């Protein structure tokens, strides 16, 4: 396979949230067959970010998923050519984000070109007031609709003071070439900010992910 036991990551995200433009760059490494990865992220433009960093982190690659051999791996099959995704993230207080990522590969390194846009977050809401702690770890569903791979997951951010803040994720995936399509299945994720500086200009981000029926 062209996916090595260890793969590097390089990315660039450009976007805007409630009109505030930003650019974030990332460099990392992961073990695709183990489903693990770590990213170091740097706010290159638009610092300091006036919104919760947590809304960004699921945008920062399902190739880093442990797939059982009896479930076809859409994401590892898509390389070297790559794949893209389109995602809507609909929060319970009418804040909405939409994002896209084009994922390519050159040598032992993935490259992401990410666009992230968000709007209509309440000014005194948990996102613009930075009251989010971390994402819960729900199980997401993967399924195919007329030859296209889709994902749906009901997400939630834990809040300061003990509450939770929900978000509906819908993703569409597109391999550059035809690959074996999997039957419907699930993916477990855990995503965590391991470290950050005061205003999250620097962030170290970790994900573990595993597929199952």
């Amino acid at each position: 396979s062209v996916i090595k036991p260890e793969m590097k990551i390089k990315l660039r995200m450009e976007g805007a949230v409630n009109g505030h433009k930003f650019v974030i760059e990332g460099e990392g490494i992961g073990k695709p067959y183990e489903g693990t990865q770590t990213l170091d992220l740097t706010v290159e433009e638009g610092a300091p970010l006036p919104f919760s960093y947590d809304i960004l982190t699921p945008a920062f690659n399902r190739a880093f998923t442990k797939y059982p051999e009896d479930i076809p791996d859409y994401f590892k099959q898509a390389f070297p050519e790559g794949y893209s995704w389109e995602r809507s993230m609909t929060y319970e207080d009418q804040g909405i984000c939409i994002a896209t990522s084009d994922i390519t590969m050159e040598g032992d390194c993935f490259f992401y070109e990410i666009r992230f846009d968000g709007t209509n977050f309440p000014p005194n809401g948990p996102v613009m007031q930075k009251k989010t702690l971390k994402w819960k770890s729900p199980t997401g569903k993967m399924y195919v609709e007329d030859g296209v791979l889709k994902g749906d997951v009901e997400m939630a951010l834990l809040l300061e003071g003990g509450g939770h803040y929900r978000c509906d994720f819908k993703t569409t995936y597109k391999a550059k070439k035809d690959v074996r399509l999997p039957d419907a299945h699930e993916v477990d994720h855990r995503i965590e900010i391991l470290s950050h500086d005061k205003d999250y200009n620097k962030v170290r981000l970790y994900e573990h992910a595993e597929a199952r029926y």
